[PDB]
């Protein structure tokens, strides 16, 4: 019922995610272990199955390891049936232990368990107030060789046990046949194969229907979240259409993808994805920077806040960024032979910072290992006594109890090369966090100011990371203190809120009729009003209303970005959740093709149209730069776009380059979209 409930599938910023590589966590059932060349009994080959399964996860929930840590969500390997063949990559036998080589998206990987096992995991987690997130990888099936049907399992796709097709002799046209990508461009990485993985053709409506059917199965079993694999390698438009159908369905859930960024790197396409796909993202800008600051010491605390400020400017849904200090695709945070304070401080920052914190299994056991697959070693121990375990145990529950932590703004109160003091603020609640990364020097903190009410505040960590108590004056001035070497402390104030405050709205995108979840404080007990822009939602439009959460039906309002606000029963107004994307209606994915659109170097073709999904005639929101190498060749251009179903579209193409915009001549192109199917529309550039 409240915002913090395990029942809240759609919003995760009050949660702490624990990321499990299922095969490498705990073998709770040896009877489902693979055997022979596919299994590593002595764990000498990290590319074979070790035997970790869902029973193992269930066991660590029941025996208190996970629950005692204070984690409230598990993010697990893709649960679906994978290939069972052993593949000799680079002189070494490899398996599907990682779950990414699907063969049937409607069946389980029997190494992990059967469907009853999976239901048991869902129910056991939910009973313990833990949400479950699954990897889902609709980009591809499994390895295939163009010139050898006998390689691996030839990327074969089954549908509840019956053959849909394989990569060789792909008679139903389920796969792309453009070779492998060189990752040179996003287009190249989308419509060519990811390494040798048979690449799903989502412009084939058989595949659109198949994957919508598949995900509904898993959501019907009670899955609370989806982590999409390889979002950079599928069309933006197909994924936007895909998640909109989830949001319009019976089980809206939290979704996020992995779009990798290196250290010191920003990517505009990454930002557009997170802001406009309807899907959120792992926060690699955060992750890489925190590693630079604490692990490698290659950036200062001043650099750190600069990144926090810039992400704030870049991303529209800041409370949805999934933060972390490492994961399955990075070198382990802990460097072997190094101290543990770096880990403990990085964890404390992540747990108290904006977004959705995710912790990679074994981080709290200081597990080491550089590169794949060394970063995916078996869980080394279940010792509940490590400092890192205790850090998580102390801080993770604050995400549930202190709305400033879960939802609040972020403010810099103090900075030095080695010292950062951050303040979170939401309504009357606040949290103040101080970190000194220097293990050899303490720092006097003088003249520090805070939004904390006057009083004495003890460290939530109780000095575990050498923190201290503080005294706050009636003007907000913090009495001078010394922040100890390696110091980390958290001071907090939680108040009863009298004025309505919106902390998050999920999903961030929806067509009229979708049910959205509005989380926060001070909504009151009796139903008030919800607003999309100035459009009122009342009575039957209100699904439910309590003080920390409202569920509302998206009204028939004009499509486009708008602000969501509320008004209590006594007429008190709230803040606004900005940039909610109202869709025109149910979506389909449409491939747009334009022919004979020649351009000069530096000029690209874009798509614009009257629908909001087509940028509403705004050349600055034109869709593109369009693609012109793989699916179709220059001077033809193409793009796959999420557009309203059963709807007449008016559109034109434009050429943009060097600050000048040239529009197509003649009248608008017109096209009425399919009612439910993906489709293709092909037109000629009008001179
Ligand atoms: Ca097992
Ligand atoms: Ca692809």
């Amino acid at each position: 019922s409240p915002d913090t409930s395990v029942d809240n599938k759609v919003n995760f910023s009050t949660d702490v995610i624990y990321q499990i590589v299922t095969d490498r966590f705990a073998d709770g059932d040896r009877t489902n272990n693979p055997a022979g060349d596919a299994f590593s009994g002595d764990r000498s080959n990290l590319k074979l199955y070790f035997g970790g399964d869902w029973q193992g996860i269930i066991d660590k929930i029941n025996d208190g390891y996970l629950t005692g840590m204070g984690v409230t969500a598990l993010w697990i390997s893709q649960p679906v049936e994978n290939i069972t063949s052993v593949i000799k990559y680079s002189g070494v036998n490899n398996t599907s232990y990682h779950g990414y080589w699907a063969r049937d998206f409607k069946q389980t990987n029997d190494a992990f368990g059967d469907f009853a096992d999976f239901q048991n995991l869902i129910d056991t987690a939910h009973a313990h107030n833990i949400k479950v997130v699954i990897d889902f990888a609709p980009n591809h099936t499994s390895p295939a060789d163009r010139d050898n049907p006998g390689f691996a399992e030839n990327g074969a796709l089954y549908d509840n046990g019956s053959l849909l097709g394989a990569h060789s002799n792909d008679t139903a046209g389920l796969f792309h046949h453009n070779g492998g990508t060189d990752f040179s461009t996003i287009e190249d990485g989308i419509y060519k194969n990811l390494y040798d993985l048979a690449d799903i053709n989502h412009n084939n409506n058989a595949m659109d229907a198949y994957f919508k059917s598949a995900i509904d199965l898993w959501l019907g079993m009670g899955v609370d979240g989806i982590r999409f694999d390889a979002v950079k390698h599928m069309p933006f438009g197909w994924q936007k259409s895909f998640v909109s159908s989830i949001y319009g369905g019976d089980h809206p859930v939290f979704t996020f993808g992995e779009w990798y960024l290196g250290a010191d790197q920003t990517d505009g396409d990454n930002i557009k994805f997170a802001n406009e796909s309807g899907m959120n993202l792992l926060d690699f800008e955060y992750a890489q920077e925190v590693r630079e600051v604490f692990r490698d010491k290659t950036e200062t605390m001043k650099d750190l806040y600069e990144v926090l400020a810039s992400t704030e400017s870049q991303y529209d849904y800041i409370n949805n960024m999934v933060t972390f200090i490492d994961n399955h695709d990075m070198d382990r945070f802990q460097v072997a032979g190094s101290g543990t304070r770096a880990t403990e401080q990085a964890l404390a920052l992540t747990l108290t910072s904006r977004g959705v914190p995710a912790i990679y299994y074994g981080t709290e056991q200081y597990m080491t290992g550089d590169g794949d697959p060394n970063n995916r070693a078996m869980m080394t121990s279940f010792n509940t006594g490590t400092t890192a375990y205790k850090v998580i145990q102390a801080l993770a529950p604050l995400r549930k109890s202190n709305p400033a932590i879960a939802y609040g703004t972020t403010t810099e109160r103090w900075v030095n090369n080695d010292v950062l003091i951050i303040e979170r603020k939401f309504g009357s609640s606040a949290a103040l966090v101080a970190i000194n990364r220097n293990s050899s020097a303490a720092y006097p903190i003088s003249g520090l100011l805070s939004s904390l009410p006057a009083g004495t505040y003890s460290d939530v960590l109780n000095g575990l990371l050498n923190g201290n108590s503080i005294t706050v004056g009636s003007g907000g001035a913090t009495t001078n203190f010394t922040l100890a070497a390696g110091g980390t402390a958290v001071w907090q104030y939680t108040a009863p809120e009298t004025s309505p405050a919106i902390g998050n709205v999920g999903p961030t995108m929806g067509q009229p009729g979708n049910i959205v979840t509005i989380d926060g404080r001070g909504f009151g007990g009796t139903a008030g009003t919800v607003y999309f822009g100035t459009t009122v939602v009342t009575g039957s439009g209100i699904v439910s209303w309590e003080d920390t959460q409202i569920k509302a039906v998206i009204p028939k309002v004009a499509a486009g970005k708008t602000g969501v606000s509320v008004k209590t029963s006594s007429g008190t107004a709230s803040n606004t959740f900005k940039s909610f994307n109202v869709l025109t209606g149910d979506q389909v994915t449409m491939r747009f093709l334009v022919n004979q659109a020649n351009t000069n170097y530096g000029t690209n073709v874009y798509l614009v149209g009257n629908a909001a999904e087509l940028g509403s005639w705004d050349p600055n929101k034109a869709i593109g730069p369009m693609y012109n190498q793989v699916i179709a060749k220059y001077p033809s251009w193409y793009y796959d776009v999420s557009v309203p179903a059963g709807t007449k579209l008016d559109f034109k193409f434009i050429k943009k380059g060097g600050g000048t915009v040239t529009w197509e001549g003649g009248g608008n192109h017109t096209y009425t979209t399919p009612a439910s199917s993906v489709g293709t529309v092909t037109v000629d550039w009008q001179n």
